[PDB]
């Protein structure tokens, strides 16, 4: 009940995505590193996190995407964002995979429903499966709105898995993995 509010108001916040982008990094002036990307004259500020601090050094990065998701921070920044960042498509991609959801609503009925989720680009961070996954569940299944707990696993093509926990928000951490878009198989969603 009182958890939902906040997964609820997160997970509908709206989003950008950018591609084909620079990054511009310069020197740490605070506790974490950012990226910073000016697609169209205000700059976007990433915060490296996880995997991302190692792998991206002072300087310029070339090819890059960013799905991006501004949220308040203690830094004072005005365009803020965590992670998201991956390379840009070598070239198009038009996949999907089948999302198959089960859920059990607060009475003990158990339901499904199938949709299909579009996948164009070759690398996708789980940061915006995570975040598109979860404002779809919102809007086409009422996610949060009476029952908000469960997982989100995407399959992969060689047996591997990615789970998301609804019950609190994707781990910050995690936002920054990045995942083959086109090896993605099926979407299993489980709601309770
Ligand atoms: C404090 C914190 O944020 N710690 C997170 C880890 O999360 C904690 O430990 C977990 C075991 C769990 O108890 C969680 O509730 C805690 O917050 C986090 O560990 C991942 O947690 C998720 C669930 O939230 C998964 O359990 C994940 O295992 C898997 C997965 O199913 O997603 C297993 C899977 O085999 C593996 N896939 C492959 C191909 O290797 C994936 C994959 O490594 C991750 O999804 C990538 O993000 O993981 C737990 O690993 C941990 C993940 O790095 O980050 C913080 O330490
Ligand atoms: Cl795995």
């Amino acid at each position: 009940n009182p958890k939902f509010k906040d997964l609820r108001a997160y997970y509908t916040k709206p989003s950008l995505e950018f591609k084909n982008e620079i990054g511009i990094i310069l020197k740490k002036w605070t506790t974490i590193r950012f990226m910073n990307v000016v697609p169209d004259y205000f700059i976007y500020k990433i915060a490296l996190v996880g995997k991302d601090d190692k792998k991206y050094g002072e300087g310029v990065h070339r090819n890059v995407d960013v799905f991006v998701v501004l949220e308040e921070n203690n830094y004072n920044l005005e365009k803020y964002s965590v992670g998201g960042i991956t390379k840009s498509n070598s070239k198009k991609v038009d996949h999907k995979a089948g999302v198959r959801i089960t859920k059990e609503d607060n009475k003990g009925t158990i339901s499904h429903d199938v949709s299909e989720f579009k996948i164009t680009k070759e690398q996708i961070s789980l940061k915006e499966l995570d975040f598109k996954l979860r404002k779809q569940l919102i809007e086409k299944n009422n996610l949060y709105g009476n029952v908000g707990s469960g997982k989100i696993v995407i399959k992969m093509k060689n047996g591997g898995k990615y789970t998301f926990e609804l019950h609190k928000k994707l781990q910050e951490n995690r936002m920054a993995d990045v995942i083959d878009g086109t090896n993605i198989d099926n979407i299993e969603v489980n709601i309770k």
